[PDB]
């Protein structure tokens, strides 16, 4: 059965499992007894006193409240790490071949077990910074879920579909789609093959859409294209206990409870998981001359504690027309304030990546420069059949121990002749 | 001799007439005696206490200060008017054929004499609103200048070049170029033929560049393309008196002085006249699908007293590629908050225009809809050889008495077939 | 008996008449029965939902509430007017000799009867703009008070002391002092001789202190120097009725009540009348070279609906040292965005004034230029024995009918010689 | 030959080496082939999506792009350090005699080799904080340059001129002048003698001018006095390789390339190096009574991540008149939120300094108090022949290991007598 979705980034939504119509309380949040004898539970994603445009919360009407669980116990963190101080700084570009996925025949690995932190920056203990992770797995999560007490996850499938269970409902997320699971939300992932993808985590902040500026009221990632799960529950007791895994200050902990956490019959609010299909990105760019800054391809952004400065942006390079005349069309030679992780959904193959450091020069290789300097220019299709992306940060992304171990022009100047 | 210019919108500039090197005071603004025995005079374009990014002023080092003039006397306002309450509201679209230019053989008319207010809105007496004027002239201004005590002028030549004298230097402004003369600045215009063009006046505010949003750090009207006159003076006594014409609260006044006002030998500051060639506009638009909002073509904007809302924007429709696939390419059917004056530099011919009122429906005619709905889409050149523009306002532009006197689809729905 | 005062601009104050200690309710504003069987009455000077730094209100604990009065009746407006459209615009400077004060022997005139509006701008009916008034009186107000429903009054005595009764207590305001009475506050004034002074009224807004910028945390008008009346009441029945005069939309109305309105035994809050002695102004200016902008002498300012732009500022020119070396010390030649009323507490004599219009040139006369260009510069005392001031506006101040009726350099350039 | 400069802090500049007129592309940034067959390279100094007033970038038209270099290698960091946690906190004032400069006869030391970090605060790995360095050198940099990937440098020469090569052109910076080199910009310094000076580094932020507040539109450091290098190139191959030194996360790295990096023939933008002569500071202070806060001498400031709070300010104490009457003229007794490094360009001699810690009391010694309490006050010259300065921070500056090793009133109360 193909899943159904609600749409509208940032919306105040209302959703009831179709088996229990009117499971939302009418005209209030906190009835003495909820419809169907459910429990009301608020999940807050912002301080209580945020202005309305940034105040985030959802109410869940659930069979048992989340408090019904045993005490947390420390579990091994595997390759989830935030110690950016383990490894010495190095400004040289790093490159990765497509990360190796464990074979089910050798070792069964679910999404949580196959999480590997590649790089990051900032102090997680001060709720400030970001991390990039790679997931490498081959088996569905069984009777266990995950939630992040530290921040939000932007998940980017590369190889293999993800069937994601959340308290708000299910999402199927395919390569070329992305999804966001926000702080505190429990989720579990089914997979269907040897699975690989990328994750951008931001601490203490949520993703937003960029203001459009002169682009105006429509374009880039249209709000209607963001899809939110519809309410779905299971009332399922779990012999031996269901395990809730919690990432808290970068460490992992496990608590057992009697039932699946996905027992929310109805929910309302504006704090939810969501997904987005990158094919819907309404690409804006130059249509006369010159080369537009790659910020013009921004899909989502997350604020830093410095005003106007993002801690991270998610930028794509989508199939489009290229038409600039009298113009060097490839990316210009460049030195910038950001550090940049490049990935490829579909210098590296899909599933690998590269990391470029703050203020290190980059630009086209000699062959690219050559061709683009001499070609007869005409409208052309660019990037059909591909989807590269970048996670860029105002901090200096530093590789982890695991990331390091996994890693791999002439003068034409004619001083006497202007033209 | 072709004029030289300084460049950089908003710059703190420094300019000396090349005949008098070092006419700017070194390291100060207010010497006891200025270099060359000039007088220092500050022209403020903002309150003294504005934040730096919006604090506007220039210092002029001049042969005689501006105070040296006789008392103002009232002169006839001709067709300059601000009484928007003279004429009854009417939401119907208005159209104008190319405004008639007086023949020199019939009547000599200079730029000030040929100023005709077409429409406007707001209370000039509260420094709030805008007006659109048409200039229709055939003779250079002789021993007289103009300045506006009420606001700023964006001048758009249509037929004929303008040679503009300002206190800061000269500008030659051709059709396809625009210039801005800001509040209080004296100017005089030479013409070379029967001359016609458009003017957008905004009261109590200056034009700015739009923030670029995701477009980033380059694109649309690049700051380097805004050109500012270099210092130029004449020390010229005028038998019988030079006449300074002042528009003050919408009324015209004349004062005589002994010398030309263009006696500034050197100047510095960030409050100046400027010009811009529309051919340099770096056009941003859709390169995959859909139709971008026309705000994406904004050249200059002026703020209203309501936050985020412009009192006026200057928008162009420049030569470009059109490439959106699976898309209705022409302007979409539309109802909006703005009122819109359309002009054409090069439904009306160049030199005419149209006025569309707030929230009145508009969109393509039946023939346009037809062609664009059925065409096989491919990359095409749009608007080559043309330059239409719009002055759009958050207020409801109302025609003047003069403007009024000068003025002149089927259902395809198949309910049973989605595709 | 010399009056006592509380101090601290913007303070949340608490004041009880010393005859009735503990007349403020303890720990609340709205007791079922107030101490001493008083009534609680809130006077709000801002919308309820303003941020705390701008939320203004006071609670009054009074013998009878203000509602206890008969219906308002229209009375003649004398020379209080707001019709700026009565008189044609004129950019020429206006000057006034010291306004004539009526002799008591000819006609008894109290402060309200002797109010004459000189000039103003903006639409009072939209709560937007300002007016400048002159008061010319010779007798104390007897059994009547005044309050302004439209805005705030900054009162500047020139000749004669004012003994001002307010609901919050008494103030004695002498020439060289100023006071503010804010919207809605009832007041009555005693005088002691033929009395003259100036008033700046601002509609729909309050005065504030300017941010100090680099001047930092102390200087200009120190907050401690603003003095607020201490609570004082009279419980006084008035045979024949006490008259309350109300300026409402620029018109005057009169209502009778049984008792004096000054029956507030105790009060608390941050919305009060206040006074300030100009001798305490901590003057900031240049101490090396150049001539500082006269904004540096700002005492109070009131915001316009355009951000960063004041509707009015109150600026003084106080006794100080002048020490700039290699500098033209007098005011520089100048054209600016403001319109400017000049007054003199102690081109016109004390009690007269001048009005300079937007963007009209001004600057030193030939004699002043001469002396200041050639003098040997050394530290000197400036303005001892004097106190000129200015009310400056971002709108174009227009004279009233009454104001109109009351109203009255060479080239040195050496092109071949820089030095 | 004396160097020429462009002027205007924050300007959008355009500069071409005079040997190659028209080396800037006309009307665009990204031609297919640049004039003179140069390469276009953008240096971004801000995120792409900053508002215009803070969006910083420059385009460089250069013989070879910056990417043309070999891989970075780690080099020894000498006395450049950011480990503020090496040394235990200590609130006591520290003082330094003029730092010892190495003799050329003993050891040749260029500017990079002679960099010694004195103190600092914040986490460089989170792009947050500041450091103060002392440079002690005696030989010009030969075939090597430096750039900072972490932040901006404010350089303050004390002994010896600096001839600074940047990609944007040359600057000669003398004692009593300062210069700024911003993040990512490569530079090399020639010296002429045993050289010593101070450096303020701020991480992740740029310097700005302070808003002037009531001082208005002119005064303190006037924008026209900030001087920017004019374009200058060398096309110079370097046998054995030119070395580029990179400070990246506080560590030093070296990469070799074939040519000098100073091969930019033309450039435009608003992100540049600049210099300023402190003699031009237009000093503002008290001219009647009282002692102004030393913020009034602020030359440049850099924002912290807390609003309104600077991470650092650069404050000077320039030659001026002192004239306050009835006033204690010396600095007042004081405890404040800041930590303060004092230096002296021309308790310590020129070239030494002191560090005062957060909230530790300071104020005049007994002798100073005595003299200033009893003197007959009259206008006096202050600080002629001297230029002390301060780098003050909202963080608590902590000394380094090197800095530590280099380091060295009565009651008058008369209770019974007010006057």
């Amino acid at each position: 059965a193909e899943l159904k979705y609600i749409s509208g980034f940032g919306n105040e939504c209302s959703s009831e499992d179709p088996r229990c119509p009117g499971s939302l309380p009418e005209g209030q949040n906190n009835p003495q007894v909820c419809p169907y004898n459910l429990y009301a539970e608020q999940l807050s994603g912002s301080a209580f006193t945020c202005p309305r445009s940034t105040n985030k919360r959802s109410w869940l009407y659930r069979i048992l409240p989340s408090v019904s669980h045993k005490p947390f116990e420390s579990i091994d963190e595997g390759h989830v790490t935030h110690n950016w101080d383990e490894v010495d700084p190095d400004p040289n570009q790093l490159r990765w071949k497509p990360f190796e996925i464990p074979k089910a025949s050798q070792k069964k690995v679910d999404f949580v077990s196959g999480l590997h932190t590649l790089c990051g920056a900032g102090d997680i203990k001060s709720n400030n910074g970001l991390a990039i992770h790679i997931f490498l797995c081959n088996t569905s999560m069984e009777n266990r879920c995950f939630y992040n007490s530290d921040g939000d996850f932007l998940i980017v499938p590369q190889k293999g579909n993800l069937l994601i269970y959340t308290e708000f409902g299910k999402m199927l997320v395919q390569p070329n789609e992305i999804c966001v699971i926000q702080r505190g939300m429990r989720f579990s992932i089914d997979v269907f093959e040897e699975t690989r993808g990328y994750i951008l985590e931001v601490y203490g902040v949520h993703f937003e859409l960029p203001d459009l500026g002169p682009i105006g009221a429509n374009g880039l990632a249209n709000p209607r294209d963001f899809l939110i799960p519809i309410a779905w529950y299971e009332d399922r007791q779990v012999p031996g206990g269901y395990t809730v895994i919690n990432k808290y200050q970068g460490k992992l902990f496990a608590a057992k409870q009697d039932v699946s956490p996905f027992n929310v019959v109805a929910w309302h609010g504006n704090y939810t998981p969501y997904k987005y299909n990158l094919k819907n990105f309404m690409v804006i760019n130059s249509v006369a001359f010159d080369h537009a800054d790659p910020s013009i391809f921004t899909v989502l952004t997350a604020k830093s504690v410095r005003p106007g400065v993002a801690i991270a942006d998610f930028v794509i390079f989508p199939p489009r027309w290229g038409v600039a005349d009298k113009t060097f069309r490839p990316p210009y030679y460049h030195r910038n304030c950001m550090s940049e992780f490049m990935g490829l959904i579909r210098g590296f193959l899909p599933g690998g990546g590269s990391l470029h450091s703050t203020m290190t020069p980059h630009g086209p290789d000699a062959d690219c420069f050559e061709k683009a300097s001499k070609v007869k220019l005409a409208p052309e299709r660019i990037a059909d059949g591909t989807m590269a992306f970048m996670f860029e940060s105002s901090l200096s992304l530093a590789v982890t121990k695991w990331g390091l171990k996994a890693s791999r022009l002439k003068s034409h100047f004619t001083p006497n002749s202007r033209n």
